[PDB]
């Protein structure tokens, strides 16, 4: 039967969401995972002149 919420949907929903939050703002790691640039390269090159 069409009788709920109609268009508008329960905020106790988004509330709900919103109470899990699911935070990062500094332990976020995927915000460097994302710059690709090899971290954790060995560049053992002899010298500098590149």
């Amino acid at each position: 039967m069409n009788f709920g919420a109609f268009s508008i949907n329960p905020a106790m929903m988004a509330a709900a969401q919103a109470a899990l939050q699911s935070s990062w703002d500094m332990m976020g790691m995927l915000a460097s995972q994302q710059n690709q640039s090899g971290p954790s390269g060995n560049n053992q090159n002899q010298g500098n002149m590149q």
